[PDB]
């Protein structure tokens, strides 16, 4: 058919932190677009809601990044009942929160953790198969943060800005053999917080925002799919930012 | 499909880039007017348009021929929901040698063409409180090339007009956005020489020239309805040869 | 001092930035040539650059002032060793309201001036294998700002010129080099309501409106052979309003 | 533009950048303490900085480490005025071969340093409401290299951790800053193959490899009281070799 390379049917997508929010999105995006997904979450009830959504399309497992133990066999796992991944997004962010002078080690250990080295783990982990297969994606869900700078947010800025540094390293080593390394930013996002703030608060963070709104867990979704997808080949290192003009290149 | 009930306008529609676009748009459901400097141009371009769009003569530099095109296009169509600036050329020299009208054409072409077609559709677009403009920048105007400092003034100055517009009209329903392509197989990439084409390829990680689809799928993802949280962005697709 | 020996062209030398960069270099042991857009422009710089040089009428847009400019500093002075090029204007407007002439007169003043007069200067620069050029461009060409789609157009615009221009020409010991200010305070500044002046203190981290000789500073220290190593940069002066 | 009563801490201060950037604040009327991981390059610092300054060691993975330099520093001299942060080291691979402590040495020694050591003297720069924190980076942290994502990582890490703090403190009159070296010629550099130099030179427009001083004026211009309107700014000084 016309449009037959716009499927992502044959393919495999791991997707962090896909209990909700935007990882939901995503994982329920690629499969509606004919991938088999596999969403991983910090708990097993958050690996079991998620195989509930995913049905027969997909597989929620428990993975604990900061573990490289624990990276191994969910790979494992995938192999021997799904195969080799095609599409790696990763979106494990939490937040700490803190001025510098109040900033806890553990709130900077945990940030660097959780958000800058859970990507080079999972990217090493999949890496070899996709270049075996001369074609891959790798997507990581950064932050307008880590181009803007947040106060209260060193943390956070260090880690979502080091995602990128690290995503054209990845890039450029992996570039000439069809896999594609890039980071989709994004701003505001409502979630399930966002429904409880406050009148004050919902209106200052829309003051930031040009667009006036926040935007949908499955506008960063569709992002994801395009970067993911067969019509993206090249795009290499680079990041797309959706924050609805809250920051400009 | 996709673009069900738009219309928009693809400036120089003849070939490559905006051909690849008219023709995506098209095929995903929109009345597509695509554009030519010449008759012939204007006159193909319908022929592969078809029932679903229209091909028009265009000067982007001349104001009386942007105001005869849209007025055309409102008359048949309606208002346009959808622009694309897809007017281009180059006339490269280095500085030293550069002549003032390689310097003011390409600014005209390439850059003041981009203001004239934008504050023409926008009035209808801040009334509808939706809408969709692109253009088509270029790696150079982020990275700069010796030879193309008129090329490079214009597609960096098309990001700053973005941004600003972007920032009048956001918070009405209209994104301004830009894809900037890198090296892009055309015509005369094919007629370079052994050695120039090593000396591109040798530019990009990816190891190819990019196709024009690829710009084409860019251009429609934004254009669509699931892009509308991203306004004043850049969106490099350029197989690594240049990184944010 | 540091400039010894070198001839300095800073272009808008009649007061604020312009003059700031004038007196700086003066301070460290260049002689100078002032422009202005009058006569009487002309005549309160060399009434302040005295012994240490002379004021000039140049007008950016016209071939002919160029020419009759550079001849009378090779004649008086030698070759321009320092182009500094800040003859920049404003004609803010939303893209519904501004005119087409607005738009024109911003791009020629603020963006194809810089295409002029860096031709003008660069061949001696490349004979001598030394020099440097600095064109002050603004954070609204990196950021973008509402009714400054003209401006921000230019002030992006001599960025990717300047990139290209570097390339061109670093292999012979040249720089060129972009800084940008945020808000710096003038008597157009100092003129505003108490409002005006908080929301413009809102913008910028630093809690106050940067200063002529701030920018002044960067200038200087850019010229200087200490910057040697620093070619297609852009050097963001404002404060933390704007960040990278 | 002196640095009279100011008190700078260099980390990393044994040789190339660092001792440049130490020597050169020092000879603009500071008294500097230079740091180093073993205490004979301790020794060292000592004997160079002589009586405008003194040596120390510093693990800057180690909290213990960094506390005991820092009262010390108290004791003897006063509170920090001036913080660099020169204690970056490589360890390169590519992915599939880097070890995971090889990709947690770096992150630790080239960025969560940053963040340790500007808390570490942030409070007293609060209290004085003024201040300077400058890092050094590395153009890979921007355009980012093969084999050397754990440093690209760090590199742009610290970037962003610069711009949130820099939002923190601006209004305090406290700037944080990055200066992004490109290649700077060391002992490690001039001990390569021609061919390994020449591919080094093949990527700078400027035809040569940068110094140490060049990137310790950068330094002791942004340390500078001229330089007060700066914040969260990366300024790059890599010959041409990267853009913006």
């Amino acid at each position: 058919l016309y449009f037959q390379s716009m499927s992502f049917e044959g393919k495999i997508a791991l997707v962090t932190g896909a209990s909700r929010g935007i990882g939901r999105a995503i994982a329920e995006t690629l499969v509606a677009r004919g991938a088999k997904v596999i969403g991983t979450a910090t708990s097993e009830n958050g690996a079991k809601n998620i195989s509930d959504y995913l049905g027969a399309n997909g597989k929620g497992l428990m993975l604990n990044v900061t573990d490289p133990a624990s990276i191994e066999s969910v790979l494992e796992n995938i192999r021997a009942e799904f195969g080799e991944v095609d599409i790696l997004v990763n979106n494990a962010g939490i937040t700490r929160d803190n001025l510098l002078m109040r900033m806890k080690d553990d709130e900077w250990n945990d940030i660097i953790e959780t958000n800058l080295s859970s990507v080079f783990r999972l990217s090493k982990a999949v890496m070899r198969a996709m270049m075996k297969k001369r074609c891959g994606r790798i997507i990581t869900i950064g932050s307008v943060v880590g181009t803007m700078g947040n106060a209260g947010q060193a943390n956070y800025a260090a880690a979502k800005a080091g995602l990128i540094g690290f995503s054209k390293s990845l890039a450029r080593e992996v570039a000439s053999r069809g896999i594609t390394v890039n980071v989709v930013a994004p701003g505001f996002i409502e979630t399930d917080m966002t429904r409880a703030l406050s009148d004050d608060q919902r209106a200052g963070i829309l003051a930031q925002v040009p667009a006036g709104r926040l935007g949908g867990a499955q506008e960063i979704a569709s992002a994801v799919a395009f970067l993911a997808s067969d019509e993206a080949s090249y795009i290499t290192g680079e990041t797309l930012h959706v924050n609805g003009g809250m920051y400009m290149v």
